[PDB]
């Protein structure tokens, strides 16, 4: 009867049919576009050679001139456009060939002019300049994130305010936590982030509207949006010589100031030769406080709240504020207040509405049939809709400004807090924006903070994309990621704490904040990870204001030392060894940071172990899907039952806790890391037992590793104890018993093997087995994917069945993160192995999988990856190819590492380790650095081929002297050094 | 420095000031409208002399040249509009008055010619005829509710289809528990109930959009909509002279059927005298599956699922459906269908679009640019955007149908369900309805159902807009609610169970179903009621596939002996005492049904008692906000604490639980009731024995009450137990120290007075003077208030301090339900009180609440009260009078009852007792009753004044026989019988 076909079912697409039906008669070139004409799948539409993959026939199908011929031909008829010459010729199945009229040849030419720059471009500093009648290759793509700066106040990265805005003005504006000041919308597609009213305002004449921000009509002739680094510009030129600018970015903090405040400056510039009386309306919508209502109840969020109009001391209304009745929701106040600066005047909103109805009356959002006509009636209800109304003249050549200043007051950083606080620092803020120089000045500031902030490293290649990609795309969106973890973005719009682990991304901000003068900063920042960490050993998996969920990862406090390590080697700061922080249990008490560390060394070395003395994998690790245990306990409930068999026992605390639990084999090698890592700060502290006991540790640790987890091919995952007759013992290499895939003997983990490396475990025979297997097994046209196929259920049958598509997410897809910390892998192994030929496959694999990461060559194939020009994805699809969000991973602190590393520099107790490892094709790097006392210029000069210091003659001069010795030293004498670096064929 | 203004503290109104302003001028008449003409509240334009309080100013200042007028008078002048011998004036406040223009005074004549009729009106048979032009008075004004027919069917309750319709068509539609198969919306506004897409279409010609559903131009001249009784139509007329029909309804189940089915059909006339080649786009979105994914993970609701095509056995596309790869989302199955009936001529869409951004393209939703070019593109994720396109041309004169089939296929009503069950389902579906007279058919058989389920009881008046309120709005809102509960509405979108308490709803829709010879049905009802009650007596407090929450109200299992007297008094039949089902402890344990009745009577009346023999009031009754015991506990707690007391103490079952646990007198007026319905089945069913036990219990009940709830002048809602001290001891009555109001001694409880009456307990004194309380601190203008204002941090200091403005929800708001039960305990006692001026005023009050709830009297006043003219609401807003949702809640259960019973008819056990009560203006009232053996037709007839058959001589007759006894016997002999009342002076 009724059959039924799928997406992925449907083998042929239609550049297929359209390569079947007009190969041979006509050239194809490299790219075309095609359309099915009708739902059968039978004829197809479409044009040939194009310069690159695009949605041609989509746009074509919108003019009316080009869908009004096609209608001659389609349906029933498959159709080919075809350019020859300077004309465009129309091709049917029969081989006849019939040249367009002059219309239908104007609007193609017009149409396929520049499907090159479709999706956009990338200016020399990086800014993605956008145009706003093109379609999106992917909901990410044409997005960007702001950010506050509450550097040197309390609780900064819990009270930085956050900003999403796309091409268009749409996204949303959040304060600390999850706190809405506009309203973020829960809808199904992922290009909804915000409520469509945000940021948005209508231009009137004569009662008549004349534009919309948020609507590209007939009368615009131009409209082009940038994104920068915090900051977004958008532009219109309209028919009747009107200029429409819109800048928006967020204040910095100041004292006195809201705790959130986004600013939004409309230039209005007249280019006719008439004096112009035009009135603006600005709309927008405040998030409600009760965001579980939203599904529990949308009445109860309109009932507990109602409207409020805000008067400045000469009685002039300035703005809209919503006022909420319950106490709870009181603690949070917004307010969004608007100026027009007409010369040297200055005016206020003379009208306002509050009432979606009402504004929009019989028309739709984009025509509002009240917008013109503002009722000034307070509402009584929610939601916080509010559109405030101005009229102004703006003359000839002249320039009319609109600020527009939405924000959000807290308790969270005020004591005694009520609406007059609210007040109050909203009048400091207006005090201060009072001149129309203020807002130009605040927008300088932030651009030289991040250009400054950006001066730790700087490459100079001559690829001005590239450059422009890490010096300012890069280290932006680290910053943020330090500020903001993983917790706001385009489609992350969810409540989310601050995870243990992510103290990754403070691997590579650090040495940006200490070098602009925010080493206290830091410092704060590694206190405030360690105050989360109990005296057994084990750390808290979340936290933003308290800790939660104590011991429920094993991995997790494993994470510190590597933090602790890099700072106090960058720094060599031993004194924060010394500083007595709270511990997690509470009620009052305080360690030392070094007895800290002593304790989660010992918790995952000594006490958390399994029969092989790995580490218990316990209810996960960084692997969330290894759900090996069902009967998994956490920190606390681990710890009762470890005094419970002391106690039992009579033993002595630092004992092994008896159980029959999983073992954790990349827990192992991040306790061998941080072991090592722990020997030298003891070391560089004058700790020689401590370092001695280290040392042997570490021995141990790597003899157990060897001995028990590698498995003659690869090293293990997880190691099984709870199947005494011997069915399963081991999971991640090859015998394992456990791979879905009847063609791959075993199953094979990428980390292992980064990890195994990383760690300095792995010897080069293993390595090169590793690297047989991994180029065998895991590598892919698309990158190197987390894990080959595996077949859980025997060994946990509480498993479920899969939630995805093949080449999504957990089914075969490739995650940048993982991906990167195999290329950094990698290149340590590459840097020093013997063999030259694996070195060079290891570079080569390391560059191939680094371009598949870097936004900006994203824009090669934009309608095919997608992804986003500057902000870094998460994942990508290893059916199609596409880059998939959200934007916010640690790809981009690996990344950034991994490119710091392949320049060659490392941190070591003697200095700078220099070991640059360049492209094959590459013949000359520069780049500078900074260091707090100084400045190095580096300069590597090379021929075609692959070249490296350990198999190959070289010349390496400091400061105009040759030297043998690799290890540049730290100076501090706050002069610029020049080093220069010479490969010999 | 900065002020704010709330809404609720801007005193003067925009009518005020008019009124101040032109007062003395001009004749205002009743009614005005007015609006402020700048943000400073200072000038103010209007129109006075309004039949009617309307937005009239709102939709002035929409039309071009009114609003062009006035902006040569508004902001700086104050301006009112006057008509004076059909002639629109404007006047000023200096004296001025100056004659308007020609076309200003037509517009002003044309805007409010018919300002009575803005809001609607019903028809004689009910249905609410809309404008679409006009605005809503509120949220809920313009909704109306469908649903399906599962009865004799599996899992009635848990199956039946649901849907929300608006008068745009806009809304969505559900399956068996919070299953999607349109989306629904959940944001900030009210009004926004589903996808903004979902039942719209699109009318293209010559390739240019001439019509969208959802939105009326300028092309539109007539656009009315028509709510009825499951069902909706509405009406378009274009200048182009096409008339086009929209009917929405629901499929009832058959056999082979899909499980929810939603039709829309649409008729396209051609009125022109040409034919005229149209194209159709019928576009909608799927909900998804995983709801709180959208919270959640957007991006993964996206990436779960695909889109899939349809075809039929001759391989020709029929529709799009959703294809999910979890299985936990595979058990429900959705798909859309289109046919196209052109005279005897069938057809199927052409084309199909599966992409929002591809479909709206660089248009809006309104004006999509690729709706008249879908790229039949199948999309490889989510969401489950679809529209289905297909030409056709239609001769003058002739009509073009169009019929649209959405609906899900569930494993709810399957065994080895898969797509394939779905597949032969819609082979099924599309069979039968493959005849254009089949969807008339069913759409007749629908009408018909209704018409014959609402036969029970026919009111016969002369208002002939009551009538159609009670016999068809109020009893299919009574049918609603018992299929439904409290689940699904225009803002109930929440998942919610069926409560245990809302058995309420069989109290009044029992009558119906027995009457159209479903008995069975409402034995099924009974039985799974009674399935949720435990061993010991107490009851789950939802429940929808299985029970949960056990024992956390204490007044749950108190209302199923309600349900019982009331089926066996009306049916005589006990043989449902004898059935065994199943106990709510589970286990395969089953008891009798008498054993569970006497096991609860037990259990509230013996084992869960306080220091005074009350029931305990555990966490919360009926009362929700009585958390007065913070270490309250359930019942499975209670019964294992009960069998520790009881093996510790060497006591015996049915022995006091020992506590010190407040009471709740409510509970006890229930449990007294319970006791006697228990009493009347026992002699009913020949258990003299059994009656006697309750007889005494029933007496020793009634003692304990009147002996410790009664303080001097009313009835205490609470007794504390807990205070050895003294301090507090009850709250409900004067001198319990808890009244948070000054000028009130005690507080108040309005169900204390209602239920002490409607269980028999108060005596006439006590009557008196509760209804002397009532009327000086619980009648307010707008209705009877649940509670006076209260105190309970004294006792209870743990509960917040509020969450709503005056007048809304908690913060003393009328509740209809609770109300509706005092109007019921008011008639009763009126119905036998010795003290004629007594019963006179309390009719007299409980007419004037009833006259507060009926929904045909919305539309009296529509734009202050608001509410809905078809289906009851929940409160009213003491501050405004506003009537404000959701829709569905025992106001209309109770309602119905209390109609029924003012109309004279009880049922006891010798019959149908008589004893009418009528308006004091009435002098005439006739209607018509059903029993399931026989017919009544039942006439009163009496002269102005309150005249009743207690204090009043009056003629009785009966098939034309004079009789003195009151009590009708409930004849089987299928006879009409006739019954006249004569009351004489
Ligand atoms: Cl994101
Ligand atoms: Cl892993
Ligand atoms: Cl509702
Ligand atoms: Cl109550």
């Amino acid at each position: 009867g009724i059959t039924k076909v799928t997406a992925r079912n449907n083998k042929i697409t239609p550049v297929e049919l359209l390569n079947q039906k007009f190969g041979n008669k006509i050239n194809l070139g490299n790219f075309a576009d095609a359309v099915f004409t009708d739902a059968a799948f039978k004829n197809v539409a479409g044009i040939a050679n194009l310069p690159m993959k695009a949605p041609v026939m989509q746009v074509l199908m919108e003019n009316s001139i080009v869908s009004k011929y096609l209608k001659q031909f389609v349906p029933d008829r498959s159709v080919s456009f075809v350019e020859e010459g300077q004309k465009f010729y129309i091709v049917l199945e029969d081989g006849q060939k019939i040249e367009v009229p002059e219309d239908v040849n104007k609007a193609l030419k017009a149409t396929v002019s520049d499907v090159k720059h479709w999706a956009g471009y990338l200016t020399e500093d990086g800014e993605h300049v956008i145009d706003l009648l093109k379609p999106a290759p992917g909901p990410h793509f044409y997005v960007n994130l702001l950010i506050g700066n509450r550097l040197g106040f309390k609780r900064t990265l819990q009270t930085t305010p956050k900003s999403v805005v796309d091409r268009f003005g749409r996204g949303s504006f959040r304060s600390h936590a999850a706190t809405q000041v506009l309203a973020t919308r829960f809808d199904m597609r992922q290009e909804e982030n915000g409520f469509p009213a945000n940021r948005q305002f209508y231009l009137y004449e004569d009662g008549k509207q004349i534009f919309y921000s948020a609507l590209i009509d007939d009368n615009i002739v131009e409209a082009t949006s940038k994104h920068s680094s915090n900051r977004t510009v958008i532009k219109y030129k309209t028919a009747s010589n009107l200029e429409i600018t819109r800048t928006i970015f967020l204040v910095p903090h100041k004292k006195g100031f809201p705790l959130a405040t986004e600013l939004q400056r409309i230039e209005i510039k007249n280019a006719s030769d008439k004096a112009r009386n035009l009135s603006i309306t600005y709309t927008g919508m405040f998030g409600t406080g009760a965001v579980h209502a939203i599904f529990e109840d949308v009445t109860y969020t309109n009932v507990i709240m109602q409207s409020a109009a805000l008067y400045n001391d000469k009685g002039e209304f300035i703005g809209i504020t919503p006022d909420y009745y319950p106490e709870e929701f009181k603690q949070d106040t917004r307010f969004v207040t608007m100026i027009v600066r007409n010369g040297d005047e200055k005016s206020f909103p003379q009208s306002f509405s509050t009432d979606y109805n009402d504004f929009v009356g019989t028309g739709t959002l984009e025509h509002p049939a009240g917008g013109s006509n503002l009722n000034n009636k307070l509402n009584r209800k929610g939601p916080g809709f509010f559109a405030l109304g101005a009229p102004f003249t703006v003359e000839p050549g002249k320039t009319v400004i609109i600020d527009t200043f939405t924000g959000l007051s807290s308790s969270k950083d005020n004591e005694n807090y009520s609406d007059a606080v609210m007040l109050r620092e909203l009048d400091n803020l207006l005090r201060y924006f009072e001149k129309s120089e203020s807002v130009e000045e605040t927008l300088n500031e932030i651009i030289n903070f991040h250009e400054n902030y950006g001066k730790y490293f700087q490459f100079n290649t001559g690829n001005k994309l590239f450059d422009s990609g890490f010096n300012r795309n890069l280290a932006f969106q680290v910053l943020y990621q330090t500020f903001m973890s993983r917790s706001f973005g385009q489609t992350q719009k969810g409540y989310r704490e601050i995870g243990f682990r992510e103290i990754q991304d403070l691997f590579a901000s650090m040495y940006y904040f200490i070098n602009i003068g925010y080493q206290d900063f830091v410092k704060e920042l590694l206190f405030e990870w360690t105050a989360n960490v109990y005296k057994m050993g084990y750390a808290n998996h979340n936290f933003y204001w308290v800790g939660k969920q104590p011991g429920l990862y094993s991995d997790d406090s494993l994470w510190l030392l590597q933090a602790y390590y890099r700072y106090i080697i960058y720094t060599k700061d031993t004194s924060v060894l010394n500083e007595e922080v709270p511990v997690a249990d509470g009620n009052n008490e305080k360690r030392a940071v070094r007895e800290t560390l002593k304790a989660i060394i010992q918790y995952s070395a000594s006490i958390s172990v399994g029969d092989h003395g790995l580490p218990l994998l316990d209810l996960a690790d960084w692997n969330d899907s290894l759900k090996i245990d069902s009967n998994s306990i956490d920190g606390a409930t681990k710890e009762k039952l470890y005094y419970e068999q002391l106690k039992k026992t009579n033993g002595k605390y630092g004992d092994r806790f008896m159980s029959d639990y999983s073992e954790s084999v990349m827990n192992a090698f991040l306790l061998k890391l941080a072991i090592d890592h722990l020997a030298e700060i003891a070391t560089l502290d004058n700790d020689t037992q401590l370092a001695q006991q280290m040392s042997e540790l570490s021995k141990e640790v790597t003899d157990r590793i060897q001995k028990h987890a590698w498995k003659e091919n690869f090293f293990a995952r997880v190691l099984i104890n709870r199947y005494k007759d011997g069915s399963y013992t081991y999971l991640g290499a090859k015998g394992d018993k456990l791979s879905a895939d009847p063609n791959i003997d075993g199953v094979y983990f990428l980390n292992s093997f980064a990890w195994s490396v990383l760690s300095d475990v792995a010897t080069d025979e293993q390595i090169a087995i590793m690297v047989d297997v991994i180029k065998k097994h895991l590598l892919t046209p698309y990158g190197l994917r987390l894990v080959t196929p595996a077949d859980l259920n025997k060994i946990a049958n509480d498993t479920a069945t899969g939630h995805y598509f093949f080449g999504d997410r957990e089914n075969g897809a490739v995650f940048k993160h993982a991906s990167m910390m195999a290329v950094a892998a990698l290149i340590k192994a590459a840097k020093k192995v013997k063999d030259n030929e694996l070195a060079k496959e290891m570079a080569r694999i390391a560059y191939f999988m680094i371009d598949l990461v870097l936004p900006y060559k994203n824009l090669e194939n934009p309608f095919q990856v997608a992804g986003n020009p500057r902000i870094s994805t998460q994942y990508i699809n290893t059916d199609t190819g596409e880059n998939i969000g959200p934007l916010l991973s640690g790809t981009a602190t690996w990344l950034n590492l991994n490119l710091i590393s392949l320049a060659g520099i490392e941190y070591t107790r003697d200095g700078i380790s220099f070991n640059p490892i360049l492209r094959e094709e590459e013949t000359q790097l520069n780049f500078t650095l900074k260091a707090p006392k100084s400045s190095y210029k580096f300069s590597i000069t090379k021929p075609v081929g692959f070249a490296r210091m350990e198999s190959s003659e070289y010349e390496l001069f400091v400061d105009g002297q040759k030297i043998d010795n690799t290890v540049i030293p730290m100076y501090t004498d706050e002069k610029e050094h020049i080093v220069t670096l010479k490969f010999k064929l």
